[PDB]
């Protein structure tokens, strides 16, 4: 099926299988029905199980467990069997002055011996090309191959030790450094791959060269040689400072992508808060620090860069001096010295440098990865028979002064239900933590059973189908009916837009807080397990559907098997068997209820945004003027001047132009007065794109962002800001210097003789046609790969929080089934990406040869019995072509890079967004609420009105709009109608005011890794004294005390140190800082300890005495401070009076 693999011999050598997709793609775009199969031999089970096989055993069989002696077992043969042609092939390269440095000598009629055989030369150097053809592209795509393998082999190796790494090592660190370590070697594994011989056959293209040069310079061949030692010194000296400025940043770009992260997860508090310009200039200290580094690196890169167009003169001059004067040197023999050095500075000054460094890069991605797959791993050896009776004896445990749990012991006899309960903190989660065996005992005997089935207290839901994140691997139509319909699904479920095939984000960002608690507990019940541990899933749930699903899920369907419940409502205990109160750590009370009781444009806009781009660039080209006016002058003097030590006659006075073209590059090179201000001007235009990015993000309207994925917003920030700090600069920069040579050589020689540029106009033409027909197709195929990769970096997250489930119960799999699946999509718009790449770099080589066979054969026949003009200019014209065919490949690059500027742009697009507060008293009229442009409706024409100063309860089933309702207030959705606030209407005044009158206290509060200080107000409005005043009233001083600095700690990670009451009591402060009038709860009474529930008590009683309350509760008996109160219910708002009714 593979057409690869069903190609011919002859075929496959130069690429002809991918003329379908080539000819498809030109007239029409591209989809996912003619991407071919992968090949077999690169699926990623054949690697995985093939790599395995052998890293395994150098761990077991040998003393030193390394990882890179596993990678020669499967790949070096191969990798050695591509190197001998890839040597081969350069010193072809090599050999080549010989064949065409007596042709161009056999124009000169004072010639005798090339005259009398020179056909001979022509048959040869025909030759000579056509096996250098094929002969290098074939083993460059070898190597590309061999390092998708190897990156394929590592990657899939890499997540079956993820799903086996220890509980203790995850909660170290995890997820945000995990994604980055698969993000480093993405595409610079394979191409940066097939320059690794390079090593080896740069020393060996030297020995040769240097013995052919000795015929030349009998012994001033080496003064030459030593300036280029002192040049590979000096580079190896730039490597050293390269990498250190490159490892010494490291830091600071995690440090701004997880400060990033942050702010655009909870971009909907941000807008709340009115925290649009603090954010701002919070990332752009960060920038600031970061550019410093990225500017040094940028330098020594120009150096390091610019030395192979400095040296062409330096390298050719110092060894032809001191033989010139010793004895008179002729034309001839210094136009072949200047075609060997060619050869000789590519080798020691471009190729070895890139090879060295990229062995410090492969082995340095080799040993890191090693290093990971050696971590601590979960235990898997569990009791398989027990006949299903979990029992406990003596068992402690510890999360490292104190135990976390200490002899607690129980025995459930199967089809019995168990009822945990405590108080927060108390351990009931790590409780379960062991009967997992996540957590195994330090002396403690605990039996387990078999397949477990584990409901976290975390809602997880994963990227699919809302049926496909229930039923898992197996389908049953009268097991689905049943499980969906008693978890009160059922009126949820039929009616969105697509009954139940609704497709679903990571996490589940579309869904409701409750919504999304049903399908997590939906999917624990489903699946048959021996016992069932259902970690407090009515956190979410109201009153009245929690006694419904109480009573027809856990105490109907599953009345028959071993059940472990955590809750802490008093009703649920006395319907359980055996109850369990954990005091702290220590179990208080144990027994059964009884016992109870007693107890194109992209480029005009990208140079233009600076506005100081455009003076680099005329002041680079006016220079360039004024050397190319210097060197038609010099020429044309040397033209009509009248033996010294260069010895020139009037039948070879044609080599100056020859000469000329061959030191053309350093002539032309940009000089240090040009190339570091180009490099400066272009890193700053990124910053200033940043900056335009982050501005647009924070002030755009909600519905947008809504629109896009997940985690594509972080993923601009990412990759495509960090592609404009290091890969643009210097590509532009190697771009337009090719291209500045080619011009100016072109320009001067064909001014003195006006037919060479005409005799150039073939291979100019057909290297732009060819280029406008390969970039249609390979501009198609980058954009669905690149798309690609995103699925991948998904599944591994959501694999992630998930992962205590997925080991309960054995699934590990099946996900390693999915994880291979998404692999070969990427591999298969990858790998015929590469060829077609391949097939364009071939073919230019191809037109190249093609005209050179027409060239010679005309130069040799058409000298006649002296001279021959067409010989000496059409000759010379192929000569001009050779930097042009390197230009257009560089051309290539610089396309590409571009489709990133493409989408940073867009970005920025974005459309924008659209005493005051007396008594408080806000009236609705008519509003209309919908979360994406039309999608539905979820509230219509909503009208009420609220006395200034009352509390005002709010209640309705989960599901219905409780939670729309708060955020049409902010209008952080698309909302129409009228909301006035003491009679100022909701489009009187700008936005910004609007929103500071609200306190609004989410479910998530938002806390950024930062000073305690700073997080209370990024603003810096208050001093300490006038801060310390406000946390006297909110109890926050013991909370801030127990850390070692008092407004100088450093939160991290979201502040997970504080507890849930902690910060909401944080929350509140924030509030009464801005001085709030009308304030927006929403549940805060999910999991709340007594000792941090009765401080809001007071201060919603205290402070905010005669300030509006929205208290959004899910019981009466909490609500008993209200007068007032709305229920949300068929899309409909109606208030209501006192509790009498
Ligand atoms: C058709 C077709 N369309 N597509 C998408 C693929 C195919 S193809 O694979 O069938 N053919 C071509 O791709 C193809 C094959 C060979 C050549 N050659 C040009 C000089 C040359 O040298 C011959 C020589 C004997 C000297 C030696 F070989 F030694 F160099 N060969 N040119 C080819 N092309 C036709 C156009 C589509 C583009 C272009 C000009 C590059
Ligand atoms: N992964 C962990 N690493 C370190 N300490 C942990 C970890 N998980 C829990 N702990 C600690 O163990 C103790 C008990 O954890 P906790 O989940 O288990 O109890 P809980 O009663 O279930 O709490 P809650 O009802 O609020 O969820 C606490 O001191 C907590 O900080
Ligand atoms: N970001 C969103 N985009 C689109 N629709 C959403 C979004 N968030 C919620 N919805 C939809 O709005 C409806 C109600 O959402 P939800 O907040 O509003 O109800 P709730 O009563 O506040 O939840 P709960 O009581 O469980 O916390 C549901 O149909 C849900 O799918
Ligand atoms: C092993 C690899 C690197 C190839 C071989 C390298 C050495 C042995 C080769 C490369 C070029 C060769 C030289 C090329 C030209 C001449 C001039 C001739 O009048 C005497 C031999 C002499 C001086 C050759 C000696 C051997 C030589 C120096
Ligand atoms: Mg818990
Ligand atoms: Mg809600």
């Amino acid at each position: 099926r593979s057409p690869l693999e069903k190609a011919s011999v002859v075929s496959k050598l130069f690429f002809s299988w991918t003329r379908p997709i080539l000819r498809k793609g030109y007239r029409q775009r591209l989809e996912l029905s003619d991407i071919y199969q992968i090949p077999s031999v690169d699926s990623a089970d054949n690697l995985s199980e093939k790599l395995e096989r052998e890293w395994d055993r150098e761990l077991a069989s040998k003393k030193n467990p390394k990882l890179i002696n596993a990678l020669r077992r499967c790949f070096f043969w191969r990798f050695m069997f591509y190197g001998i042609f890839l040597y081969l092939g350069e010193v072809t390269k090599a050999v080549q002055p010989l064949l065409l440095g007596r042709i161009i000598a056999s124009y000169d009629p004072d010639n005798k011996e090339e005259r009398s055989i020179a056909i001979y030369l022509g048959i040869g150097l025909c030759l000579l090309f056509i096996v250098r053809t094929l002969l290098l592209h074939p083993a460059i795509f070898g190597l590309h191959h061999i390092g998708m393998q190897m990156r394929i082999a590592m990657f899939s190796l890499i997540y079956k030790k993820t799903l086996k790494l220890s509980s203790r090592v995850l909660d170290k660190i995890s997820i945000g450094q995990l994604v980055s370590l698969l993000s480093n070697n993405l595409n610079k594994f394979d191409e940066g791959l097939a320059l690794a011989h390079f090593v080896w056959i740069a020393p060996l293209q030297v020995a040769l060269l240097m013995g052919l040069i000795w015929e030349l310079l009998q012994a001033s061949a080496f003064c030459g040689l030593g300036f280029l030692i002192v040049l590979a010194l000096f580079q190896a000296g730039l490597g050293r400072m390269m990498m250190k400025y490159r490892d010494q940043r490291a830091g600071k770009i995690s440090e701004r992508l997880v400060i990033t992260s942050e702010m655009i997860e909870n971009i909907q508090s941000v807008k709340a808060y009115c925290w649009e310009e603090a954010m701002e200039k919070m990332i752009e200290n960060l920038r600031q620090t970061e550019l410093k580094l990225t500017r040094k690196a940028a330098y020594v890169r120009y150096f390091n860069s610019s030395a192979f167009f400095f040296s062409g003169f330096f390298v050719v001059f110092l060894s032809v001096l001191p033989y010139a004067l010793i004895k008179g040197i002729i034309l001839r023999k210094i136009f072949t010295t200047i075609s060997f050095c060619i050869v000789l500075r590519m080798a020691v000054t471009r190729q070895f440098p890139w090879a060295v460094q990229t062995w410090y890069d492969s082995l340095g991605a080799i040993n890191k990865i090693q290093d990971f797959l050696q971590k601590q791993e979960y235990k898997t050896l569990e009791y398989n028979l027990t006949t299903t009776e979990v029992v406990m004896e003596n068992v402690t445990a510890f999360w490292e002064g104190t135990p976390v749990l200490k002899d607690i012991n129980f025995k459930i006899e199967r089809g019995q239900l168990l009822a945990v309960a405590g108080s927060t903190g108390a351990g009931k989660t790590s409780l379960l933590m062991v009967i997992m065996g996540e957590l195994e005992p330090s002396e403690g005997k605990i039996k387990h059973s078999g397949r477990i089935s584990f409901c976290s207290q975390f809602s997880w839901i994963m990227p699919g189908t809302i049926k496909e994140n229930i039923i898992g691997v197996s389908y049953d139509e009268y097991r689905y009916r049943s499980v969906i319909k008693a978890c009160q699904l059922e009126e949820d479920i039929s009616k969105f837009a697509e009954k139940d095939n609704i497709v679903l984000g990571e996490g589940g960002i579309t869904l409701s807080g409750g919504q999304r608690a049903r399908i997590s507990l939906a999917r624990a019940v489903y699946k048959d397990a021996d016992l069932y541990l259902l970690d407090s899933p009515f956190g979410y749930l109201d009153v009245l559907t929690e006694k419904e699903i109480f009573e027809s899920c856990v105490c109907k369907l599953m009345a028959n098997k071993t059940r472990i419940l955590v809750t802490s409502k008093m009703e649920h205990l006395k319907k359980a068997d055996k109850i369990l109160i954990l005091h702290e750590g220590s179990s208080y009370f144990y027994g059964t209820f009884s016992e109870l009781q007693n107890l194109w444009n992209t480029y005009l806009r990208y140079i233009t945004v600076h506005k100081s781009l455009i003076f680099v660039l005329i002041w680079c080209l006016v220079i360039f003027l004024a050397e190319v006016a210097a060197s038609l002058v010099v020429l044309w003097l040397l033209g009509n001047t009248p033996s010294y030590a260069v010895i020139i006659t009037s039948t070879s006075s044609y080599y100056v132009f020859y000469i000329y073209v061959g030191v053309a590059d350093t002539l032309l090179a940009m000089g240090f007065f040009r190339g570091l201000p180009l490099v400066h001007t272009l890193i700053t235009v990124s910053k200033i794109l940043h900056h335009k990015m982050l501005h647009s993000v924070l002030q755009a309207p909600m519905s947008t962002l809504n629109t896009l994925k997940a985690g594509g917003i972080l993923n601009r920030f990412s990759k495509d800001i960090a592609i404009l700090d290091d890969l643009l600069p210097l590509t532009i920069f190697d771009f337009i210097q090719l291209l500045l040579i080619v011009i100016g050589a072109i320009a001067v020689v064909a001014v003195l003789q006006p037919y060479i540029f005409v005799a150039t106009v073939p291979v100019i033409v057909a290297f732009i046609m060819l280029r406008a027909y390969f970039l249609q197709t390979s501009q198609q195929l980058k954009q669905l790969e690149s798309e690609g990769r995103s699925p991948i970096f998904t599944h591994l997250v959501t694999s992630l929080k998930g992962l205590w489930t997925l080991r309960a119960f054995g699934r590990q799999p099946y996900f390693e089934t999915l994880f291979h699946k998404a692999l070969n999509l990427h591999t298969a718009n990858w790998f015929l990406y590469l060829s077609t790449l391949r097939w364009f770099q071939m073919r230019i080589e191809m037109i190249f040869v093609i005209f050179f066979i027409a060239v010679t054969f005309i130069s040799i026949l058409t000298t006649g019995e002296g001279e021959g003009r067409v010989g000496i200019i059409l000759t010379l014209a192929m000569n001009i072509m050779s930097t042009l065919q390197w230009a257009v490949n560089s051309s290539i690059d610089v396309d590409s890079l571009m489709r990133s500027v493409s989408r940073v742009f867009k970005f920025i697009d974005m459309p924008t967004e659209g005493i005051w507060p007396s008594g408080g008293q806000m009236t609705v009229k008519d509003l209309t609420a919908k979360y994406t442009e039309g999608g539905n409706a979820i509230l219509e024409n909503i009208s009420f009105s609220i006395s200034p100063g009352q509390r005002v309860g709010l209640l309705g089933r989960t599901g219905s709009g409780k939670s729309t309702l708060l955020s049409a207030f902010l209008r952080l959705l698309n909302t129409e109608g009228e909301i006035q606030i003491d009679g100022v209407s909701w489009d009187s005044i700008t936005l910004q005011q609007w929103r500071k009158a609200f306190g609004v206290i989410p479910q998530k509060v938002f806390i950024f890794s930062g000073t305690f200080r700073k997080n209370l107000d990024p603003y810096e409005q208050w001093s300490d004294q006038e801060i310390w005043k406000v946390a006297d009233e909110v109890g926050l001083r013991s909370v801030i005390e127990q850390f070692p600095g008092k407004l100088d700690f450093v939160l991290v990670d979201g502040g997970c140190v504080l507890s849930h009451g902690h910060k909401q009591l944080m929350c509140l402060a924030r509030s009464v800082l801005s001085k709030a009038k009308i304030l927006l709860l929403d549940q805060p009474s999910a999991h709340l300890d007594p000792v941090t529930y009765q401080i809001i008590r007071r201060t919603l009683k205290q402070a905010f005495a005669d300030c509006t309350v929205i208290l959004c509760e899910h019981r009466i008996e909490a609500m008993l401070e209200c007068q007032q109160f709305l229920v949300i219910e068929e899309n409909k708002v109606r208030q209501y009076d006192s509790i009498q009714k």
